[PDB]
């Protein structure tokens, strides 16, 4: 039958059936519990809400994110998220569908051990498999050679591949993601007097970040222009009728990706990370990786990130190379699209982990089979 | 000439001269205007009163604070308060003495912009400077490495410093301080039949709070003791001659610091704020910050506050670490003492913002010369 | 006059006087600068910190190493380090003492050219000499025959010397050293949850490696045993009282020496490289090199490394030969010890490059005199 492809992101959940062109159900990965006191009978029920029905009620809920930087911290909540996706979104009983999850590179082993343990023990899936996200992103584009940048809500990592032969000694992982951008935005917005303090208001700040932010091609010059003129201002309207206006915050926020010292981090931005990853491979294949620089992840949707990366990576490499950022319009869902492509290959059906093997080897087999 | 220090707090204006060890003047920051029609000739002058001459007469006045959570909400009254200070209380022509002011972190820029503009244009002080309250509080103790929990009247913030290099990425600020506790105290006194509603009677409940309230080392145990005994109850007499009595209110009111969910807020109490601030820092410097939990501000005078914070953080942090709380006896004027020390340093005389610089750059200078 | 000796290694500086027993000062070579912004007047000085003091304050600094793979990559900082070693650790006037140095084999000539230039012109030392490290190592053992293995922090090299005649073609230089092992340990410590990314955390991962890691005597059996139980597990406490546990990460890191493919390289482990070095020398002298096998360098201090090397070499060479690994307990400082021995020999005082000869011939004379 058709196997599920559930891409549990750090902030979003994508689910669907192998082969399709787009995820069937997409909903945020949060769980909210009421905090005030219910003074009425038979109303205000359901001690816990998940996804959209926790977004719409968020005003009176305290919203938790089960995953934290690509690591599942609250397993009791993650079981709930998976239950939601399997039953209330997809409307399937997973006991007849194989599954194909995803993980970030360099993620702690116990994370995926417990992942597969739950999948086999609670949901009784006949077989399943766990694939790194960079490999799926590289499938989606339909090629074999390139270096993936996959920047999501929890983790930003890079993975270079040459003709199907991975180079695990060049994979670099940098935990500066969309969540940290939103949490820095909440802090900088006070400079104007708009105090967002609650977990609910954090979703409002995420919405402002998605709607209005954009990466400056040249940070210093846009600083000067924005300070010297009001042509860069823009206004947002809160759910309660208020109106908030923001000026240079719009590009001050995404710039954290390229200058992690804005939030105290010591690393070098994503551009330097990619350059270092490419300069760690063999000398012959650096030329090809310079030319097939793939992008992915929702966080790479900031208008102008492709051009800023092009600039900041052409400034580094030798002047005789062709540095070519690939930025598909659907790069938000490239991981899932790659997963769906993968699961439908006939020659991949011998890479599943069958329930029979799990019943005979324990969860540790996930390492002896998967990547 | 000698530099003045004017720590125009939210509850009490502390104004004095650099080089001294105590403020030359303390008075409430309230401006009241009468409300009952006058009927006598030879009277009825001076429609507005400030400070103590408004506190005494409040029987016939409506009192209003100009600062609201460390943000000035009505400048027309703040000019009046500064004028009162300089001319009637300190009695110095301000245009012959530099002045040093204090501002809480994450405070909107416009606040300090107008703060500088008023001083330079109206009072024409030859020079001035604005400093964050936590750094002055650190100066007051003679240290150079600690984490300062300043709980003023409006705002409670937390600024970890290590060897003089502050760590802005890990600062906190919780809008929960004196006035909120006074409001909660008024709200829970109603349970006994004491209905205070007016702006005058809030200045009776504030005194009740300052006299009878304390902090419980174990809130549940105190609740049980109150339920099963009358030992905790205490007696207080109103201005007109009535006597009131309050029981568990005494330790309920300050408990709102550690469980903000009492007054509805999502945020976490002061102990969790401090632990989060310490953790965010570099792993090698948490050791020293654990042992320098300085305290300041008026609201940090409740009995049992230092001991309670000691217990809480010692319960949160790793068991091996030595947690210490530093609560100097005069910690109510810690910020003013810090400013007094700072204004005297010879190395500091170069950091004044001069009137010429203000003319050269205007209000935007305060974002370069001052922290 | 007395001659100084300074083994400018990659990871640590071993300085001191000729003729002594042990180095006078052994301080890490790192020039750090503060990354945060100071706020407190009255302290926060000394824009850069070098060596020990840099290690002490590394909580708020970025630590860069001036030497990388035994080639001075940053002269601005190496000059500061030399100035420190002379004027604050040895506390001597360098202009009065002949100064010996060291350099790895097959090291670019511009390196030592500028080394001699700086020593003769900036410090105005009277005479100097750049002796290859392995030869000094072999002096320190008293021998005059054998095959030196010296695994510094940056570079690993073999130098077969027979009867005082160094055979230059059989030399081998392998850029696998301590820092590579540190980085690989940092990489494989993510398998349990940890994240050491800052340059400050490199100086803690190196210490975990120095304290716990050990070489296996048979890697496959070690892995099989480790998988069986938790007997091998050991626990180490970070600077802030948090405890971490590691199992097979203790001996997967040192195994990089004997299977360089772990960190992505192609070349064969140190044992195959030594066997290949011997098997390029004349047949008449392979017996003498087999039975004399000197060790050196800090990285050769893993418990059991000598035994593993002996096993692996005997596994290749003909059965008749008697292999012997010489591992003096003081081998970490062998290079400096040999330098001090050499600087004292009466026959040596003619090898000096005098200031007059430097003036006559320029920097290039160090190629014609120094081996
Ligand atoms: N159009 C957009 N522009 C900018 N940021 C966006 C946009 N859409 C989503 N984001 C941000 O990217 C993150 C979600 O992207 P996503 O790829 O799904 O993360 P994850 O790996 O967990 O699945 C969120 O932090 C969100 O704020
Ligand atoms: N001994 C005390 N106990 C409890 N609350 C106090 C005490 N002294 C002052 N307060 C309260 O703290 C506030 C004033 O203290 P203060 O430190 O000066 O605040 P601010 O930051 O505005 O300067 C007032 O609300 C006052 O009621
Ligand atoms: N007992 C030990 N075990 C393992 N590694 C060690 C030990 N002592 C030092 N090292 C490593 O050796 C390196 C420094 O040794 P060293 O020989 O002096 O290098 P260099 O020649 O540049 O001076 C460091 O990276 C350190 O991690
Ligand atoms: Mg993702
Ligand atoms: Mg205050
Ligand atoms: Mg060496």
């Amino acid at each position: 039958t058709t196997a599920l492809v559930c891409d549990n992101g750090s902030g979003l959940v994508k689910a669907g059936f192998a082969g399709d062109d787009a995820p069937r159900a997409v909903f945020p990965s949060i769980v909210g519990r009421p905090r005030h006191q219910g003074v009425m009978v038979g109303m205000g029920q359901k001690d816990s809400y998940v996804g959209d029905e926790a977004q719409s009620k968020r005003g009176i809920l305290t919203l938790k994110y089960p995953i934290e930087h690509g690591i599942i911290t609250n397993w009791d909540d993650m079981e709930k998220i998976w239950h939601h996706t399997f039953y209330n979104e997809l409307r399937v009983a997973p006991e007849e569908h194989p599954t194909l999850l995803t993980e970030a590179p360099l993620n702690p082993k116990a994370n995926r051990e417990k992942m597969t343990q739950i999948m086999f023990e609670t949901f009784n899936v006949p077989a399943m498999y766990v694939a790194i996200q960079a490999v799926l992103s590289l499938y989606a584009s339909g090629r074999t050679t390139g270096i993936v940048l996959d920047s999501g809500d929890g983790v930003t990592h890079n993975v270079p591949i040459y003709e199907g032969y991975a180079l695990p000694h060049a994979i670099m992982r940098l935990d500066l993601a969309g969540r940290d951008l939103t949490d820095y935005l909440m802090k900088i917005l006070t400079e104007r007097g708009y105090s967002f303090v609650t977990t609910a208001e954090r979703e409002i700040v995420r919405d402002i970040k998605e709607k209005l932010c954009y990466v400056a091609l040249d940070f210093e010059n846009e600083m000067a222009t924005a300070a010297s003129s009001s042509s860069l201002e823009k206004s947002y309207e809160l759910p309660d009728g208020q109106v908030i206006t923001i000026g240079n915050e719009r590009f001050r926020c995404p710039e954290t990706l390229f200058q992690p010292s804005f939030i105290g981090m010591e690393s070098a931005g994503i551009h330097e990370t990619t350059y270092n990853s490419i300069m760690k491979c063999d000398i012959d294949i650096r030329k090809d990786l310079y030319a097939n620089n793939v992008m992915s992840g929702g966080t790479t949707m900031y208008p102008g990130i492709a051009d800023r990366m092009q600039k900041e990576i052409t400034a580094l490499a030798p002047s005789t190379m062709k540095i070519k950022i690939i930025a598909p319009p659907e790069r938000k869902y490239s991981v899932w699209i790659g997963g769906s492509i993968l699961a439908s290959l006939s020659t991949f059906q011998q890479m599943w982990i069958t329930k029979q093997e799990y019943d005979e080897a324990g969860p540790s087999i996930v390492h002896r089979k998967c990547f």
